[PDB]
């Protein structure tokens, strides 16, 4: 497939649950701009890790069957790769952090760096 362009914005998948603030209603974090061609250095499969079995097609990650749950990360469920946070604060970060350290060009590895979009 040919990968969208620069101005691609990545957010929650509707029904996405969040962490109460106490006693009130919690809220989403901003969304996320994801560019691509600042990341042609990776393969598409690296990331895109399902494209095969996926015959070749790029699905969303949070696509049924997928990274599908809606719940919020939690002690409980802290663990499941199934959780939108977990899905993508490992892809996202992991990346991110590793490359710092190792003193070279790198993406937002804070909250707010990567979560912009208001
Ligand atoms: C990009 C390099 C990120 C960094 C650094 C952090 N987050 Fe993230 N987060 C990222 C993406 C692409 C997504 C999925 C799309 C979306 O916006 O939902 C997420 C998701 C979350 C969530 C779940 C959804 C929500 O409640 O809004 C949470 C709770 C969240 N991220 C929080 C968060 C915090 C506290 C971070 C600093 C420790 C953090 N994120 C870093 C990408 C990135
Ligand atoms: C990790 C750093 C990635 C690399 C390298 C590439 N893509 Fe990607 N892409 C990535 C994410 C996290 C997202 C959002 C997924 C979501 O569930 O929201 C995307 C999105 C796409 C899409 C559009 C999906 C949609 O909105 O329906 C396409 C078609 C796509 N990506 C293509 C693609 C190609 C061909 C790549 C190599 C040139 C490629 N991506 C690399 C993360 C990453
Ligand atoms: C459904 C066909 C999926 C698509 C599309 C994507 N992922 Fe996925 N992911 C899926 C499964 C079945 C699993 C593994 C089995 C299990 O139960 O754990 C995963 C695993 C990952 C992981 C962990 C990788 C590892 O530990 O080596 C991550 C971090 C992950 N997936 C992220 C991710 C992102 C951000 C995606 C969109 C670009 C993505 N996956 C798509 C199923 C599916
Ligand atoms: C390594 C395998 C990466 C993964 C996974 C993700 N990113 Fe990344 N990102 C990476 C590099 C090497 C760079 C620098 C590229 C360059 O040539 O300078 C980036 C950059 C970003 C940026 C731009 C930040 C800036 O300083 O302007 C953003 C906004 C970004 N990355 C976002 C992002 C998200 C949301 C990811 C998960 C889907 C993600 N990156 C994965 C390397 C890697």
């Amino acid at each position: 497939a040919d990968a969208p362009g620069d101005d691609y914005v990545i957010s929650a998948p509707e029904g996405m649950k969040a962490k109460p603030k106490g006693d009130k209603p919690g809220a989403l974090q901003k969304t996320v701009p994801f560019p691509h061609t600042k990341h042609a250095t990776v393969e598409c499969v690296q990331c895109h890790h399902t494209l095969e079995a996926d015959g070749g097609a790029v699905k969303k990650c949070t696509t049924s069957g997928c990274h599908d749950s809606l719940e919020f990360r939690d002690k409980a469920n802290a663990k499941d790769i199934k959780l939108v946070e977990n899905a993508f604060h490992t892809q996202c970060i992991d990346c991110h952090k590793a490359l710092k350290k190792d003193k070279k060009p790198t993406g937002p590895t804070a909250c707010g760096k990567c979560h912009t979009t208001n």
